[PDB]
Order: C-alpha cells, then sequence, then structure tokens
C-alpha cells in the first residue's frame, strides 16, 4: 500500500487511514481480546472486516497512550503492526487484527497441529530474526535511536509482540520508546527501581543498601539494554525444536557478547541480526543436500 493506506483481511484494495469521524461510526466494538495498564484492545468489525481497536484504559496513563500512538505512526514498517486508523482526540486508534494474539502464546499456537508443520526451526529462528530485525530498525529508526523499555521480565517482553497468521513477529506496544541522543546521559525505563537479571545490569540501582533508590540519582543507559535481553528472548522463541540444539551452539559466542556486563562491548542489533541470518542460511544449505 501507499504510505498511509491499509489493506487488511479480505480487502481487494488499499484504503487511507480512517480518521475520527468514520471510527466513531464505522467501527463497532465486539470482544475484548487484551487488557493492560495502558490499553484495552477489542476485536472489532469495520465493513465486514475484523480489526483491532485500542482504547485508553485509565486516564491516568493518557500520555503513554498518545506517545505510543505517536511512535506507532512514526515507525510503520515491516517490523511493526499495520495501522488502520488514528483518532488521538478520543485517545483511540485502530490496527490490523492478528487472531493468533501475542507471541507470548507461541507454544500454544504451535501446539495446534494446524500449525504443527510450522513447529520447525526455520519458523522459530525466523521469528527471532524478525525480533532482532525489529530491534535493528528500532535503534536506527527515523525517530532516532529508540529503546524498547517495557521489557523487565520475559513474559511482559513477549506481550508487546504479535504473531501474524503466517508466523511473522510484529511489534505493537510502543508506549515506552525513549530516544537515546548522541549527546550523552542516556535514558531510563520508568521512574521506579528495576530489579532482576533479565534487565541489563546498568538498569539497576548501583549504590547498594546504604543509599536508597532515587529517580534523579539513577544515571541512565542506552539501547544496549535491548541487546542484553536478546538471548533470553531467542531462547524462548526457539524453545526445544528439532535442530535448535545446533542453532544455540552457533549462537553461543554472540549470546555471550549480548550478556557482557559492560554495555559498550555488546554487539549492535545489526551485528546480532547478521549472524542470525547467516546461521539461518547455513542450516538451510545443510538441510538442502540431505
Ligand atoms: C506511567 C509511567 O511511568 N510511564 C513511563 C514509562 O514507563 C514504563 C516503563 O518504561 C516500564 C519499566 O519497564 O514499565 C511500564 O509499566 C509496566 C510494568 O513494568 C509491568 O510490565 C506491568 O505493570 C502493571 C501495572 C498495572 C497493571 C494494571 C492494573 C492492569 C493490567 O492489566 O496490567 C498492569 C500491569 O505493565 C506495565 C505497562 O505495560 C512503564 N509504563 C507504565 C504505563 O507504567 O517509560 C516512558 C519512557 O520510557 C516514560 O517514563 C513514562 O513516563
Ligand atoms: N492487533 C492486535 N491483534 C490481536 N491481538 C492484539 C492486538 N493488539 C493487542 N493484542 C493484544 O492486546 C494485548 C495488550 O496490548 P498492548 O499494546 O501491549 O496493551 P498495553 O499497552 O496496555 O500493555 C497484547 O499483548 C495482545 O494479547
Ligand atoms: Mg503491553
Ligand atoms: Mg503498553
Amino acid at each position: 500500500c501507499p504510505p498511509r493506506h491499509f489493506k487488511v483481511g479480505t480487502m481487494s484494495s488499499c484504503s487511507p487511514w480512517l480518521k475520527c469521524p468514520e471510527i466513531r461510526s464505522g467501527v463497532r466494538r465486539v470482544k475484548l481480546i487484551g487488557q493492560g495498564a495502558v490499553k484495552k484492545v477489542y476485536l472489532s468489525e469495520w465493513q465486514g472486516q475484523k480489526v483491532a481497536l485500542s482504547v485508553l484504559s485509565s486516564d491516568q496513563y493518557a500520555d503513554d497512550f498518545l506517545h505510543g500512538l505517536s511512535m506507532l505512526r512514526a515507525l510503520q514498517s515491516s517490523h511493526v503492526v499495520t495501522l488502520v486508523g488514528v483518532c488521538e482526540e478520543d485517545a483511540v486508534f485502530v490496527t490490523e487484527y492478528h487472531p493468533l494474539g501475542s507471541v507470548l502464546t507461541l507454544d500454544t499456537t504451535l501446539a495446534q497441529e494446524r500449525y504443527r508443520w510450522r513447529n520447525s526451526w526455520h519458523t522459530r529462528l525466523q521469528l527471532a530474526i524478525d525480533y532482532v530485525a525489529f530491534l535493528a530498525y528500532l535503534h536506527s529508526s527515523p525517530a532516532g535511536i529508540r529503546v524498547m523499555c517495557d521489557s523487565n521480565d520475559l513474559h511482559k517482553t513477549l506481550s508487546q509482540f504479535l504473531l501474524a497468521s503466517d508466523m511473522r513477529l510484529l511489534a505493537n506496544d510502543l508506549d515506552a520508546l525513549p530516544e537515546v541522543e548522541k549527546g550523552g546521559l542516556g535514558v531510563k525505563c520508568g521512574h521506579h527501581e528495576l530489579t532482576g537479571d533479565f534487565v541489563a545490569p546498568e538498569q539497576l540501582w548501583p549504590y547498594g543498601e546504604d543509599f536508597s533508590f532515587s529517580d534523579e540519582a539513577m544515571p541512565g543507559y542506552d539501547e544496549k539494554t535491548d541487546i542484553w535481553k536478546i538471548p533470553d528472548v531467542t531462547r524462548f522463541l526457539l524453545g526445544d525444536v528439532l535442530g535448535g540444539d545446533v542453532i544455540h551452539f552457533h549462537l553461543f559466542q554472540i549470546y555471550s557478547e549480548c550478556k557482557r556486563k559492560e554495555a559498550h562491548m555488546r554487539p549492535t542489533a545489526r551485528e546480532v541480526l547478521s549472524v542470525y541470518r547467516s546461521v539461518y542460511d547455513s542450516m538451510m544449505e545443510s538441510q538442502s543436500q540431505r
């Protein structure tokens, strides 16, 4: 489609984005398909087409919603969910409906043996490629370097991605996308203290027991925090599929670079993605001659 047109479902042609008037009328609410702190998502109908309708849950988080919509329009690409309509005045927008839900429910989807054949390594590794391909485009976005902040644990990280009906990974929940400027200082992912090993080590309070947490005193980090969580996401996406034991071997060294304690030594998302594509191709040639 042209830049701001869309063709979803059984559409024969692309339509320009729906604006506030047609959304209030032509978009009818059906079934809630997703909750969240920032949003409520309803499966909906617009002109015989199934669609996704995201509303602002609580007025408390109006700013997060509007910027997530601001970034959603800014980063419409092959790596992000397809936008359908925008009406920020009503704090609401419309995107393409993906019936497989989030990639959080991946193993349940591949359990359905209408999707058993796709429970292969070339599908799961492609999803990981799409994941790193998104992160590569994120850190080099037209809106400057951006950081996927809403990713403190593994499951919340997966909840921000969708599974298109052809086993492709798409980003969706872009409410928290700060920009890393080339000036310095960096960014922070929230106004409260983060903990755990799933977040990057620089995302932790570095002062210990004597100094209690304080938002102004947190130094600040960059996009390498996304590199940090790539193996844990990659480990989930491959699961234990036939062949993934060989793939993790090939990716061990690039796994070990993403998990470096010093962030400036971690590989860029384009460095990670290139290894992922080359391993995919190598095992595609290894399978061919058998
Ligand atoms: C309100 C605010 O602080 N927005 C800033 C924003 O913050 C993000 C933050 O970047 C990340 C920290 O990782 O976390 C966001 O909140 C998460 C939270 O981490 C958990 O995953 C989870 O928490 C809840 C809490 C309540 C509910 C409710 C009742 C209902 C429900 O169904 O789910 C939850 C889950 O989910 C939230 C959101 O996904 C935090 N965002 C929010 C809305 O709190 O970061 C940007 C730039 O990064 C600015 O700092 C914002 O000001
Ligand atoms: N287009 C969509 N198609 C199908 N499922 C969706 C779509 N958008 C959201 N979902 C579901 O809504 C959930 C919450 O979406 P999200 O953007 O992350 O809300 P929030 O910002 O409140 O956390 C997703 O994890 C997912 O299950
Ligand atoms: Mg979410
Ligand atoms: Mg959100």
